[PDB]
């Protein structure tokens, strides 16, 4: 009712049904604000499942779209006044719950949660990175291939000879940390994306420049359950390449698109709670519950697991690499950023909770949400003990046992398998299913080929006079 | 009477007299409104019939404008304000409907429809797709051919160079199933096509990108009966033509305009009525009536005949050849998307229909349905069975008994030329006749000999060293 | 050991030994002359099969290169010495004659005339004719396809601005027959591949300028056995390319390159003999003996199938396509230019002999001849009695009975489907295998597929509106 009233109120002329497909992405498709009855609320609208990838196959395309009236918004930049709504994919008849559906993934994950008791509520507080560019180039044909990448703020551009004249305050290599404009070129389009993100339901708590030159950007959102963030993050995204888009500029989440510079990662905050109390906080170190522990075990347990949908691309291996501040080492610290997994100090109990740093923005919300969660939970049901802290170093010298502690997947390939083999703590309460799970890992495995069989432009500086 | 009163409402100063040729084209001719009296509706214009392909020939040029004062609607688009009347062309005297008039030979079989007493009226629910593109050039002379197109979602963009940088974030290649926008760069248009579509009369149930990088879309509109339907097939085209020109586009309804991507379908929705029953919902298979199933036999029995109006160019083949989703086995199922003819399952069984998908855009809306019709009548009166429904597999493995089922036309020609000797249930009712047909495939064969005789560029490739 | 003196009389440092695929094309290895010995030519060398395009398979890949000694010719533009000499394909172990190796088909097919006793040779005057340009340009993607011509004849030059000023004297569109230089711009070039030709063998009757503007020329040459004609096919077209790329230009053998002027043909003329005496001579029509009007018959009957082998090619149809003086109709004649097969009218009986004038120089030479000798005798086994002569009127009028007389395949794939349908009377003998011909079949079906598939420019300039 509420949404039949924002209809008129908002003097809406279409309705934008959005979702989301296993790779990440949000999809879309238009009706009339007409269109929109009793029976739509009810029975949803039908739609052809074979055209999105990794869906149904040759004989079973029709399905349907569920529209969750919670999710109602306007969109600020269509033109004509649309109303969005997000909506899941249900099976057509038993209007269950599509298997292959990652808002449904995710929602039967916080079921199962509640059911086993363990808690009632998971939250998530992500923070996806991003760069803003003004023109980006790429290809690949049998004759070759390539990427051009380019911002008015890349350090490169310190000698370009520019129309108007080069005015020249530009960030450095790993020097985009916190000068002030004009240095920073984006003050007022991180502002419009945040004014925007709230206009859509969105908390923002802050906004900066990043590290990497070239317009490496942050937006800072407040965390919420874990289904309703994974949403946030496809809003965020959408915000982000669009406001970019009506600037002028193109953004990007690709983890890793320079090499010699800040790659973007989505450090994932989490804790758990039941009838208002944080199920995470306690005695044990750095102010945490043994609850706590046991998650940071799970997660450790099956870290490369978690990587095949925290790390979805090869690109996300470019940016997980033997490096200093390398979120690569399987464990925890509240000081040590060398560890995948922080612990902030904070005071309030009421805020104790983890930071698992290794995701990065290319995440599907959903499936890395969820594998994030199954794995801390199975870290619990099976006491899962952490280990010790690390509080000595990162991967370089230590190199003192040649340091092979836990570590991350150190490619997708690897990541995959990894997801293959250890998907059982995925499989309990029947929230991934081995077709989901396999489906998922076929498309990867495509994607990972492409790279794999096609030359980069490195080998030919490595091996054309061989 | 109230044509004459959305004169003064609107203060119209002119009226543009529209009707089709045999190809499927909208014409017009513009007279002031003070020229629209009493007579003009009883005894119509007079026009030189000589002039238009394929009509009368050198000694009797002269005949009627019927407006058809049911059609009045606004031009949405002229600078001064002109409405719009849809006109039948009769042949002078008699005043009783050219043979070649597509609009009376439409109407003429929905006549025939009542007169069997078999139902009342004809459901019509077609979806056009189209491309939207920046820039298309082509040519042919003596030396040489080519064909050009362009458009900024096209893939191969994703390396050019841009005045003002490249954006990038474009569909694949055959990756333009919903990714919200930017990477969807027509939310926009697609909407004022909507809105002026429903100004003139249509009514939309939805829009969205289609499969084809580079600018594939959709607008579906609501049934209407067979007559009314190719009506409003040709003010749909219309729209998205001058939308598209007033956005700095330039859309088309070609089948086939790329090799390597998806063509254009326009999917024929059907089922038949009397005093307000579905005649086609029944206990037979997926909720289907008997004579559902006829009908279904007809269009099988006809296909080949159908195809050189419901696929009247050689491109038309284009899109119809052995591929996986190609809808070229003539069969029906409710799943398997390798059946020229699905079958929607839906509850109510108001809404039981049956769905030829192997029409395109380029089809006459009116000769189209009107074979399709007189291929089901034929199938009804003449009891056809269907035979049993396909559920396993398309064109490709299957490839087992080689595979050799029904099939749609593979060439214009065969199409054209099973038009010819497979033409008596056309003739049936006297909706076609013989000098209307035998012209119509003049006219294509005129088309079909361009192509044939005009060196294709892969000749060069495949030919020139040989 | 005639090839072991040449090695020394002229110095040889290598041997260029040479065969052809399926397709038709001459292919080429070498070694250096010390590879050759006494070995070499018992059990010639090893290479692999499976390398050319419908030859083995994934098993049994190796095979053998026979060096047939006869042949023996220097190379006129190689920069070391080098000496040709043709291969024969054969069977590891058994040495029979690879059943795929058109050379070796073609020697199959003079045994078997040989055989039946029906003559001791066969003779082949086959005309080929081509085109040189200066420049060629094609390709197609995605995005679009084309072709360009270029030639300082090329009639549309007339209005070209060139460098040192246009001096503009050039043929016409089909005015091409015979005017003296400077509008025959090839004279120079024409003796050049003549003098080159004899050099390695044939026998040069005359050359000329063609019909075509922009470079159509031909190389007239002698007569001989079937096999070595087909040999001196692929001499002469080597000739033909080489010396053209010498003078700064290229040729083209493919039958229509342009659409509105001449295209290439490649007429033959055979006969038939035994002890010295021409068994085609006799009292019957024109001079003709009944074993020559069997022959007609034969090749009349299977028409359809020998087209699949002289107009391989999807190019070959768009010159043999409804004209005036196109070699269609399926009959012959001593003056209608309309039939098929010319019945040269010569004064020595020693010279009767039948032209088949549809054949295009794109076919296999090998391939071509042999099905046009095998439909011959199966004329000649099965009396095929030709019916009366056509001497009235081409394709258009006549126009009075419909004229549907018997015709030459009208596309490649009605050609191959004969071919596989009417195969008996090659397969006589075990001259052409099953396999053979279906391997064949399947390689040109592919070539078909792309031209089907691929949108051509022309579907543009008669669809984009629709």
């Amino acid at each position: 009712e509420h949404v039949l009233t924002m209809l008129n109120e908002h003097e809406v002329k279409f309705v934008d049904l959005r979702f989301t497909d296993t790779k990440g992405k949000e999809q879309h498709v238009t009706i009339p604000a007409h269109q929109v009855n009793a029976e739509f609320f009810e029975e949803g609208k039908m739609f052809d499942g074979s055209s999105i990838g990794g869906w149904k196959g040759i004989n079973e395309s029709d399905m349907v779209l569920m529209p969750d009236a919670s999710t109602a918004v306007i969109d600020p930049f269509f033109a004509d006044s649309t109303l969005i709504i997000r909506c899941d994919i249900l099976e057509p008849g038993t209007l269950q719950g599509y298997d292959r559906d990652p808002r449904s993934i995710a929602k039967r994950a916080e079921d199962y949660l509640r059911a086993t008791g363990i808690a009632d509520t998971v939250l998530f507080g992500p923070e996806p990175e991003f760069f803003l560019f003004d023109d980006i180039r790429f290809g690949a044909s049998i004759s070759g291939s390539h990427v051009a990448i380019d911002d008015i703020e890349g350090a490169w551009n310190s000698s370009t000879k520019y129309e108007g004249g080069n005015k020249g305050h530009r960030p450095g290599v790993k020097g985009g940390y916190f000068p002030v404009p004009p240095v920073d070129s984006a003050q007022d389009i991180r502002s419009e994306m945040c004014l925007v993100m709230e206009q859509m339901g969105l908390v923002v708590e802050a906004h900066h420049h990043e590290v990497a030159t070239a317009g490496q950007n942050e937006v800072a959102t407040r965390f919420n359950t874990m289904t309703k963030k994974a949403d946030e993050i496809q809003i965020y995204k959408y915000v982000v390449h669009n406001v970019a888009h009506r600037f002028g500029k193109t953004a990007t989440f690709m983890p890793k698109p320079m090499f010699g510079d800040n790659g973007s990662g989505m450090h994932c905050h989490m804790s758990l709670a039941k009838n208002g109390t944080n199920l995470f906080s306690g005695d044990k170190y750095a102010g945490l519950s043994e609850q706590a522990l046991y998650y940071i075990g799970g997660v450790i347990k099956h870290a490369k697991a978690i990587n095949a949908l925290a790390n979805p691309t090869t690109n996300s291996y470019k940016r997980l690499v033997p490096g200093y501040e390398a979120p690569v080492m399987l464990a925890y610290s509240a000081r040590n950023r060398s560890a995948s997994i922080r612990i902030p100090v904070v005071a309030s109990p009421k805020a104790r909770r983890i930071e698992v740093r290794f995701p990065d923005p290319a995440a599907n919300p959903y499936l890395c949400f969820a594998a994030l969660l199954m794995a801390g939970l199975d870290g619990i049901k099976n006491k899962i003990h952490p280990g010790e802290p690390m509080d000595k170093n990162l991967y370089d010298l230590p190199p003192e046992e040649a340091k092979e502690i836990p570590q991350v997947a150190g490619s997708l390939e690897e990541a995959l398998n990894a997801l293959d083999l250890d998907r059982e703590f995925l499989k309990a309460g029947g929230v991934f299913t081995d077709e989901a799970i396999d489906a998922y890992i076929a498309l990867r495995r495509e994607e990972d080929d492409r790279v794999r069989m096609t030359p980069h432009p490195v080998e030919f500086e490595l091996y054309y006079s061989v």
